[PDB]
C-alpha cells in the first residue's frame, strides 16, 4: 500500500529508501528498471538516447542525442547530466566515462574563454556539422546541468574510486567551484550568468547542496552549501506559495524572482516562453520537491507543493475534451500544446514521494507505470525524465558519500 505518511527523516540520514513501486503493489519492478537503462543505453535506434561520436572512424565518447525533428538534432548539458547520474545509480561505469569524456572534451567552455562569465561553463547545445564533427551552437550554460554533474561525479567517486581514467572526485570539486563562482547569485541557482535577480525553479533540487555540503573537505565550502540548500528550499517555499490559488492555480512556472514571485510575460531577448508558464522545465519542479521529500524529509510545505499541485492536474484533465491533462499551463489556463507525454508523468510520479492522497497517488503512478518506454522523435526529453523516474520509484535512486 502506498505510505501516505512520508517521513520527516530522509533516506540520505536513516540509509531507508522507499520503493515506490513496491508500495503500489507492482512486481518485476527491478527488471523493468534494468531494461529501461539497456534500452536507453543500447544500439536499437528505438529508445536509445546514448550514442558513440567517432571522428574519422576513431572512437572519442559518447554522448545523449537530443532527437530534434523540427530544428535538426543537439546534443544538450541537461541530457548529458541526467545520463551519467543514471548511469552511476545502476553501476554503468563504461557508459558513465564515455559521457563525462564527451562533456568535459566538448560541452566545457575553455578556462581562459575571453568572456569570464563562460569560463569553466558548460556550452548548453552542441551539433554535429554537416561534416559529423562536433561544435558549439551556444556557449551560454544550462546550470542545472552542471549541478547534476557535480552530483554525478561525486557519486562516480564514491563507488568507483579516482585511481582510473577519471579523478571524478577532483572533477567534481572543480564543477562545485564552478557552480558557486559563475552560476550563482547570493546562493541561489542562476537562469543566466548575464541576468541578475532570475532563477528557474526547476534548477532547484535542495538535497544535492547538502550532498554537496557532506562532500566537501573544508568548513567554508561546507556552510556555503547548507546555506544554498537552506535558500533552495526557501525559494521554492516562496515560489509554491506565491503559485497557490489564482491567479497560477498551483502550478510552478518557468521562471522567478529570487522572492519566488514567477516572472510575468517576456523579459529577455531569446527567452523561449513566457515566465509565468508551467511548461517543459516547470515539469521537473515538483519531481524535485519529490526527491527532497525522499532523500532529506517531507515537511509541510513539500507535501502542499505536490498535493495542490497534482490535485489542479486531476481537475485540469476532468475539464479537457481530450480526457488528459496538458504539458503547457498559463494561469490555469490550458494552452493546446498536447496532453502529457511520458516525461511529465514520469516528473509527476516521482512528485508522489511528498504525496498524502492515496487516490491520488494510484491515479499518478499507474498512468506512469503503465507507460512503454518513450520511443520516436520526442524521446530525449520523454525518456530522459522516464529514466530518472524509473530510479526514483524503484528505489535506486541514492546518495553515495565519500569516505574522508
Amino acid at each position: 500500500a502506498f505510505n501516505n505518511n512520508p517521513s520527516s527523516v530522509g533516506a540520505y540520514s536513516s540509509g531507508t529508501y522507499r520503493n515506490l513501486a513496491q508500495e503500489m503493489g507492482k512486481t518485476n519492478i527491478q527488471q523493468k528498471v534494468n531494461s529501461t537503462f539497456d534500452n536507453m543505453f543500447g544500439y536499437n535506434n528505438t529508445q536509445q538516447l546514448y550514442y558513440p561520436y567517432t571522428e574519422n572512424g576513431v572512437y572519442k565518447a559518447h554522448y545523449i542525442k537530443a532527437i530534434n525533428p523540427d530544428e535538426g538534432d543537439d546534443i544538450r548539458t541537461q541530457g548529458q547530466s541526467w545520463g551519467m547520474t543514471a548511469a552511476v545509480m545502476l553501476n554503468k561505469q563504461e557508459e558513465f566515462d564515455n559521457l563525462w569524456r564527451f562533456a568535459k572534451a566538448y560541452q566545457k567552455n575553455p578556462d581562459n574563454h575571453p568572456d569570464a562569465k563562460k569560463q569553466g561553463v558548460y556550452a548548453w547545445k552542441l551539433k554535429l556539422n554537416q561534416n559529423g564533427f562536433v561544435y558549439k551552437v551556444d556557449e551560454g550554460p544550462a546550470p542545472d546541468g552542471e549541478e547534476y554533474f557535480a552530483f554525478a561525479l561525486l557519486n562516480a567517486s564514491a563507488r568507483w574510486g579516482n585511481s582510473g581514467e577519471f579523478n571524478y572526485y577532483n572533477d567534481a570539486i572543480t564543477m562545485l567551484n564552478t557552480i558557486k563562482n559563475k552560476l550563482m547569485e547570493n546562493q541561489i541557482i542562476r537562469f543566466s550568468p548575464y541576468i541578475d535577480n532570475l532563477t528557474d525553479p526547476s534548477y532547484h533540487i535542495p538535497a544535492f547542496y547538502d550532498y554537496f555540503a557532506n562532500n566537501v573537505t573544508n568548513q567554508a565550502d561546507k556552510n556555503y552549501w547548507r546555506q544554498v540548500a537552506t535558500k533552495s528550499r526557501t525559494l521554492l517555499k516562496n515560489h509554491f506559495t506565491k503559485v497557490s490559488g489564482s491567479p497560477h492555480w498551483n502550478l510552478p512556472t518557468f521562471l522567478s524572482r529570487l522572492d519566488g514571485s514567477p516572472v510575468i510575460g517576456y523579459i529577455f531577448n531569446g527567452q523561449a516562453n513566457p515566465g509565468q508558464w508551467y511548461e517543459f522545465d516547470a515539469w521537473r519542479v515538483i519531481m524535485n520537491v519529490g526527491l527532497d521529500a525522499h532523500l532529506m524529509g517531507a515537511q509541510a510545505w513539500h507535501k502542499s507543493a505536490v498535493n495542490k499541485a497534482l490535485g489542479f492536474l486531476s481537475y485540469a484533465k476532468t475539464n479537457n475534451s481530450k480526457n488528459c491533462y496538458e504539458q503547457v499551463y498559463s494561469y490555469g489556463g490550458a494552452q493546446n500544446r498536447g496532453c502529457a507525454g511520458e516525461g511529465q508523468k514520469a516528473a509527476n510520479a516521482v512528485a508522489l514521494l511528498a504525496s498524502t492522497n492515496a487516490g491520488q497517488a494510484n491515479e499518478f503512478f499507474n498512468e506512469f507505470w503503465s507507460l512503454s518506454q518513450p520511443t520516436g522523435d520526442y524521446r530525449y526529453y520523454n525518456g530522459s525524465l522516464y529514466m530518472l523516474a524509473m530510479l526514483h520509484v524503484s528505489g535506486n535512486f541514492k546518495f553515495y558519500n565519500n569516505t574522508f
